[PDB]
């Protein structure tokens, strides 16, 4: 797979639950959430799509440093 997208601004507020739900998710599928994924965090979660876009792109902006495969 291989898509990106642009999302200034910032600012959520999310009890906690949710979040780390999705955000299991994320350790578990790792930062590229397809429309599909995306949809059940919106679903899952009740939030919206650009909510849980945006947030995303916060934990993508940060990784840097760290890539993929361990080591």
């Amino acid at each position: 797979g291989s898509s990106g997208s642009s999302g200034p601004r910032s600012r959520t507020k999310i009890s906690l639950e949710a979040l780390g739900i999705l955000q299991s998710f994320i350790h578990d599928v790792g930062l590229y959430p397809d429309q599909e994924a995306i949809h059940t965090l919106s679903a899952q979660l009740d939030l919206p799509k650009h909510t849980i876009i945006k947030f995303f792109q916060n934990q993508r902006y940060h990784v840097k440093h760290s890539g993929p495969s361990s080591g």
